[PDB]
């Protein structure tokens, strides 16, 4: 099953969940200050993440860079 | 599943989930705004994705662009 | 499951799943309009797709380009 | 499951499809004008497919042009 | 399962498949004009092809003509 | 899904063997190939393993191979 | 299931697992010092990995550099 | 599952099945003339297989010559 | 099964398996004396290990050394 | 579906010795082979380990190497 | 499953099975004398292996030496 990899280039950037389902809402934002790295998967809860603020983004499809 | 990569280049980028099944309508539109990124898997409910408005899209077939 | 991507590169191109099974019919036509991008999976109710109007269009085996 | 790629390069392309099973006859046959695309699989009931008329076409093999 | 294209460069091409099983024989022959296109599976029924008259074929391992 | 062999005959009366699978093993069928027909053959419930007698041009997932009658 | 790597940078650094499910809390932070490798599945229990302090992180889509506050 | 090609260099090159299972011991063997190809699997009964006399082999490791 | 390659660079290098599981801890250290070489898999036991002491390490992702 | 070795014996008496899948290990087999012949064998549910004694040329999956008598 | 190709460079090379399991420890040992080779998989009863003494070892992940004692 694939992830994500995100860095945080600043402060305040928020890692959030989208919910697997019939239903589409939040269910969790991870906050990552400057620097931090989260690594996330794709799982029975979660069907799609969000990234809001500016990160460094790596998938299985290349790097991509979310902007504040 | 496969999954898509969104980026909006400009604000209000709508990215709509089509109902998998004998029947096609929008269940859920996910707003974007300039800069944020939606990564966004094909699902028990989602079978097709429209992006509407300008948005940088990776998928295995590589790189796409939207235009609003 | 595979899918395919188009972008519409001109108003009121069509995407139009045929049924999977013993039949064989339209059961649902997708308008894009200009700029837009569908990336719609083969499902168990869709087993062809077709593209009427001008598009770019991008699978495992390629770019191919629609006209109208 | 594979799929084939089919862009008519003239008008009254035929796409065709052939029955899965003991006996092979044609169940299906999808007109297609110049410039359509059609992207078709096979499937439960489709093992083999026919196209006449002129198009340019993809697979896994590679490209290939019927006319 | 595997595929093969046949691609017919004179009228009256057969392409002929053989039977599944302990048995062997012809179930049978699709005949092709010039320049039409077949694309045929291996299948519960048909374990063999063979393909009589000049044609442009390709498989998993590449291009070979047949010639009549 | 098994694998299969393509064989291009390059003369007449190339003979393409199948050998039954299991604990038996005799040819069960010769499939013959006249100059220039084409023969893809899978192996099967039924061929577990194929001989080619007679001039042909091969071709396997392991590559080109030749047979020279 | 895939693995990441994590190689500490600097004392102190954390390599934290998040629950898997509908709940998203820290299960266990594991503390490397500097020098130190780690090598962490994702698993039932462990479905998104936070890293925090100065590190070198492989995985399969290549390496990237946490940063420490 | 794998299988090795043959390619007889000389004549009566054999190919030497060995049983499955518990015991080994040879259960069939081909022989091969001149410029004769077998192209052979491996089996619910044949799970090791000797070339003996000159032969050109190919496997999925690359390469191989017997010499007789 | 995804699995490591350690050889030791000095002696008394810790190979060391964490607990599979809603628990962590360790369940085994294995000590590698120098150019000793431990080839260790991934298992329903172990899904993390950490190596402490001068090592080469090989995973899937590369070739990455640990510093005691 | 299992992996195989490739062995080419270089010069005569070379052993393949197969050894026993599971808790105990031990030979259960040596297949001798003289020079020049060549044996494709298998990993199975009776051999999980295999070892050449003699001068061989060797080919699996990870490459090329060669035993020594 | 993997396999791992130990070539001896040296008499008296061991190659240690470990066991799978809750429970690790050594339960075979094999000894190669200079020029033998052995192709070990992971097994059911082994999912960790050890070298000891100098020999030439490929995986899945490349070439590595053992140095001996
Ligand atoms: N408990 C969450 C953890 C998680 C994984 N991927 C995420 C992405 C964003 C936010 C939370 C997550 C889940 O299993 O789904
Ligand atoms: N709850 C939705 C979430 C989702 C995933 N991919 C999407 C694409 C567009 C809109 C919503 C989604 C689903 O599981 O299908
Ligand atoms: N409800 C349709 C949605 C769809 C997927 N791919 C398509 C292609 C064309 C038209 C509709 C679709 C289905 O699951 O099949
Ligand atoms: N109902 C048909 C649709 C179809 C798929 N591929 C085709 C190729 C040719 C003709 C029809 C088709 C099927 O599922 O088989
Ligand atoms: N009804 C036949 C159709 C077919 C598939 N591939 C072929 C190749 C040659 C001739 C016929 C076929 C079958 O399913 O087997
Ligand atoms: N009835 C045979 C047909 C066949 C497939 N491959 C072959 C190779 C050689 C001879 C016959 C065949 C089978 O299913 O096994
Ligand atoms: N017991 C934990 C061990 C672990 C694996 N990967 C991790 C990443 C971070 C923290 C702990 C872990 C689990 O099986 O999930
Ligand atoms: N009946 C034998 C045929 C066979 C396949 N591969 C071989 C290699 C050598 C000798 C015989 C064979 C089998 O199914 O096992
Ligand atoms: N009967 C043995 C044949 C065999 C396969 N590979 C081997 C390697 C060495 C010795 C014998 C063998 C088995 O099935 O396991
Ligand atoms: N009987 C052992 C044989 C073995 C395989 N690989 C090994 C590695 C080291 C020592 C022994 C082995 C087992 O099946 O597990
Ligand atoms: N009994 C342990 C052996 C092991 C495998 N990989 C390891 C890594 C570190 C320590 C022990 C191990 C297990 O099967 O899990």
């Amino acid at each position: 099953s694939d992830f994500v990899v995100i860095k945080a280039l600043e402060d305040g950037v928020n890692v959030i969940g989208l919910t697997r389902g019939a239903d589409t809402r939040f269910h969790h934002s991870e906050k990552l200050d400057k620097g931090e790295v989260l690594i996330a998967q794709f799982t029975e809860h979660t069907s799609a993440i969000k990234v809001r603020g500016k990160a460094y983004i790596q998938t299985r499809h290349g790097v991509i860079e979310s902007e504040g």
